[PDB]
């Protein structure tokens, strides 16, 4: 727990449908927490940057079955910064996964967005984690 | 090689069947090594943590056509930590991808199992790694 | 900005037609960079590690229908190392995305080619990224 360790990472362990509140936000979350270094991943959902830094962040997304089609957007501070897609109807199932590296400043909100499609059937062995490369 | 330097990546480098032990342990090996600090990535399949701390791992398990699905599971101590979908008989290539961060103790074994399906026709260009994020 | 603190983060903002030179190269680039730490992430294409040691890199190339195949390869110094696939015919979109750890001499170059297929609709989306792991 030095201030240059932060890391989370996170899992939805269950086929349970969204919250009342997941289904206003439309902010996606994870209950099972494998890691969360420095308590800074809050609300099953939303990362908080500690401090200036670059930090990686990498996202899976699993449609238990076709939703039609969903996109999920990595959010910084309200803004989409990297989108992916999960689309076929015959496909199941299908996963809308991406990752990146992103500059962020202390307080700085990085979490997950469904722009489209819902997830109804549940988003059950999808993955959220992220963790700081290094300071700045 | 200092001990705070921990990583691995490997990757199928051909479409051969797998071989008889694979194929009763159903655990996942990966011929061609590109990283292997501290060689605590053995028998092709296998990685044992060298000490307590918070380490990433990824895979990506490529079915080279419908299996008909496959399962790739994350094992964690002969547990299921993780999961991966490789799912349609249209789709080839279709690949079963995740990737995580876990908390672990020193001995900690991580690897990939087959929970369902099998890789017949090869899983070449299969890839897994990991690496020491940070101590603990 | 010490010398053990270096990343590199990009994506394909918009959905124009590859350019002349990618055309001719295969070359696959990112016009928008997110992150780019020691400035050796240059021409919007190829990494070049600045000291030896361990490089994380990881790519999700996505194609905006069908191509109808394509075959994106990561490269090491005009070497095909990882290779990913995104194939129906009826699926759209569908991502070639792979990743993996490498160990780097300084002066390396690591970066996207497109062997099979071309990104005619866009490849918008689309991510690369990488950093050093720890150095040797
Ligand atoms: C949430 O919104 C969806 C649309 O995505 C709607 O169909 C559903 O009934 C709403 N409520 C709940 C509890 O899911
Ligand atoms: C291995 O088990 C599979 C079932 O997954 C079986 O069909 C195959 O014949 C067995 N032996 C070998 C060498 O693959
Ligand atoms: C580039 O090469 C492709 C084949 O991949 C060709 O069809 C296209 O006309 C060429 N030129 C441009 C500007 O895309």
């Amino acid at each position: 727990a030095a201030n240059s360790k932060v890391a989370f990472s996170a899992v939805r362990s269950t086929n349970h449908e969204p919250s009342e509140m997941s289904n206003k936000t439309r902010i996606i979350y994870f209950d099972q927490i494998l890691v969360n270094v420095g308590n800074f991943f809050t609300l099953e959902s939303v990362f908080v940057a500690p401090r200036k830094g670059i930090y990686s962040f990498s996202f899976h997304v699993i449609k238990v079955y076709q939703s039609q089609t969903i996109q999920v957007n990595l959010m910084l501070n309200g803004k989409p910064v990297i989108s992916a897609f999960a689309g076929d109807k015959d496909v199941t199932r299908e996963a809308a996964t991406n990752g990146v590296l992103l500059y962020l400043d202390k307080e700085d909100k990085v979490y997950l967005k469904l722009e489209k499609g819902n997830l109804l059937g549940g988003w059950q062995y999808s993955t959220f984690s992220g963790f700081l490369v290094f300071p700045l």
